[PDB]
């Protein structure tokens, strides 16, 4: 991912979605497109950003239903031209194989999400964390994703699942993550507001980078 | 909801969604609309079912992002027309309340989703269940999700959530789960494959139906 930098783009009108992605494509080739954006715009817009950008575009659908609802939700969205996907890890493993299965069959990847990155991630997520990273260390899966707002949490994820693997870590920013920090551990960060809501984009995402070179 | 029958329309082309839907239509007045069909067709297939079959509609898109992101996925599912959003618990109170919001200014409903009907629930889902339930009811939540597929399950989250609580259930049918039994705890249950890929949806409704007189 260039610069380690993973744009989440979570405006909700194309305009602006493509506006805003504009004015930082000469920092990024890796876009997460999410349900904010694609619910308001159509699927279609994934295909948009790739022609217009070139970029790699991540679905970050978080997918969490039953292997069979999630075989379909992956095969819809790796035609729409999604390069990845980012599934749920917490509702286990035949869930998780569904979704490998078709990105498989498509030549496509998918990311497992370990530990979420808010406060509620605690209650439930957090306690079940390490053993979905182990499950998905299990079943072969080479892409992860991590908490940056829990350092020593994204460091255990790291530890289980090996330097190999990669991991991406949204919570930078807006959520209270360090950039470098959240590096030590994360091959790439996620930001979304940190860049989509300043006042001028292009230079924050530009400091992010700074105080990363 | 008329019969205690709610439809998972889970086709995933508009035509073959709309014709099954008029197929059993006087059998139902619910039904569950998924990512399958939202993301093949876009969001505006929800507007078409309200006004072809007047039907009410639940957006089963079982929201699992961050409280801020799921403020957004819900006001979109309300803009669309959705009269009602699943939420997943696992992810915490703090995203379900998020939900809760968006549902409370524009008066539409929440259903909180427990214990999930496939086998990979037993993973790390089902040994939180009964806490999200009691987190819901902490939360006045008044709609939630079981399995059908774990009769004893169910009935645990009905004792949790009080009679006063809607529930519906999946599970029925392909997943092996039976109409009669679910309904013995589940307000109504939700039925997807037994009824749109069956030589006959009209026979199969009506057969369901006809077993839960
Ligand atoms: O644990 C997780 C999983 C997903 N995201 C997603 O990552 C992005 C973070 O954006 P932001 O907080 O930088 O604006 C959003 O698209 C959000 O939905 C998180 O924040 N935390
Ligand atoms: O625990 C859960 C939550 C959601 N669903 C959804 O309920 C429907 C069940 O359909 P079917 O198995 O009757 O075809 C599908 O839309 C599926 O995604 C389940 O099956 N189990
Ligand atoms: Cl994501
Ligand atoms: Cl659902």
């Amino acid at each position: 991912v260039m610069n380690r930098l993973i744009l989440a783009m979570d405006l909700m009108n194309r305009d602006d979605a493509l506006r805003v992605t504009g004015e930082v494509r000469e920092y990024i080739d890796t876009v997460k497109i999410g349900y904010p954006l694609v619910l308001s715009e159509g699927m279609d817009i994934i295909a948009e950003f790739r022609k217009r950008f070139g970029c790699r575009i991540i679905a970050g659908f978080k997918v969490a239903d039953i292997p069979e609802t999630n075989e379909k939700i992956c095969r819809a969205t790796f035609k729409a031209g999604a390069d990845a996907i980012i599934v749920h890890g917490f509702p286990g493993a035949d869930s998780v194989r569904a979704c490998l299965n078709v990105a498989e069959e498509m030549g496509r990847e998918v990311f497992l999400l370990t530990e979420m990155s808010h406060p509620g991630a605690e209650m439930f997520i957090q306690g079940a964390a390490d053993e979905i990273a182990r499950m998905g260390v299990d079943l072969g899966v080479k892409n992860y994703v991590g908490p940056s707002t829990r350092p020593e949490r994204l460091s255990r994820l790291r530890e289980i699942i090996g330097q190999d693997s990669f991991l991406i870590s949204p919570g930078v920013g807006a959520q209270g993550g360090d950039p470098g920090e959240t590096l030590r551990f994360a091959d790439a960060i996620i930001v979304g507001r940190s860049i989509y809501l300043a006042d001028n984009p292009a230079a924050a995402a530009a400091g992010i980078i700074e105080s990363i070179k």
